[PDB]
């Protein structure tokens, strides 16, 4: 059949279940690590692929565009379209929306950011290192976002915002993570607040997830998210399903043959935090 045929069918059918044991004392090599990520298909649209007018404006990188299957739609709370560079995608067996992933925000998609937010009642952020938020306070189109506190923490930086339109009020959590690595210690911290915030909106919303492309660390954090939903669930993991099923949400989630093999590195460390 056709390569998006071949493609789909790989990225449907792929899997390397592991259990905890194998994780933890008898890894894949990395070698074999390496081969088996060259292998996963990037699934990467094409932009004849989006008969989207006018998207190009909003993108950051020309050939990183959002998957039109998941895609998320913007309404009319704004300036016309429904583009966002951002896709649903799916989290722990297959559960819709748990995350979105979306490239930082330019200057002129800080407002459909925003709106995203709201439409989507989401009430945390994950950013991984334009600032979109204020100091203290700042207008994006008809959203006005306030500061409420801000604590700083060594591996992270957590910020309480407020988001109103325009006598309707919302919290949402932001968490700044300023330690990407080398170290997967702070990334299963920041898993840990992630898992311990609590739910804010009438229903329970998307989680945002980027940082620039929103396709590499972006990635990589979510795929670490399930994989340990995987272990502490099942006592096993599937690697190459979770990396699998992100590329058909989202074209090229995680970038690199390292990036894959630190994926390894760090579930087989929360492996051995489990409780006993």
């Amino acid at each position: 059949n056709t390569p998006r045929e071949v493609t789909l069918h790989f990225l449907r059918t792929a899997g390397h279940p592991l259990t905890r044991w194998a994780l933890q004392r008898q890894p894949p090599d990395p070698k074999q690590l390496e081969e088996e990520f060259l292998k996963i298909p990037s699934n990467f649209v094409s932009p004849e692929d989006l008969d989207i007018p006018g998207h190009a404006s909003k993108d950051r990188y020309k050939t990183i565009l959002p998957n039109p299957q998941s895609r998320v739609c913007l309404g009319r709370a704004q300036e016309d379209g429904d583009y966002i560079n951002a896709n649903y995608i799916r989290g722990y067996d297959g559960k819709e929306k748990v995350y979105i992933a979306t490239q930082g925000p330019m200057p002129n998609t800080v407002s459909d950011f925003w709106e995203m937010v709201w439409q989507e009642e989401v009430s945390l952020i994950v950013m991984l290192t334009v600032h979109y938020w204020p100091t203290e306070e700042e207008t994006y189109g008809p959203f006005q976002i306030r500061i409420q506190d801000m604590k700083e923490c060594p591996e992270y930086t957590v910020r309480q915002l407020t988001i109103q339109y325009q006598e309707e009020r919302r919290s949402v959590k932001h968490i700044l993570f300023s330690a990407w690595p080398e170290s997967a210690g702070p990334l299963l911290r920041l898993v840990a607040e992630v898992e311990e915030s609590p739910e804010t909106a009438a229903h329970p919303g998307p989680i945002v997830v980027h940082c620039s492309a929103g396709i590499g660390r972006t990635g990589c954090f979510i795929a670490t998210r399930i994989g340990c939903q995987q272990l502490k669930a099942r006592g096993e993991v599937d690697i190459l399903g979770i990396v699998c099923q992100l590329r058909l949400d989202r074209g090229g989630m995680i970038q690199t043959a390292e990036q894959y093999q630190f994926l390894h590195h760090t579930l087989a460390l929360y492996a051995g935090q489990l409780p006993e």
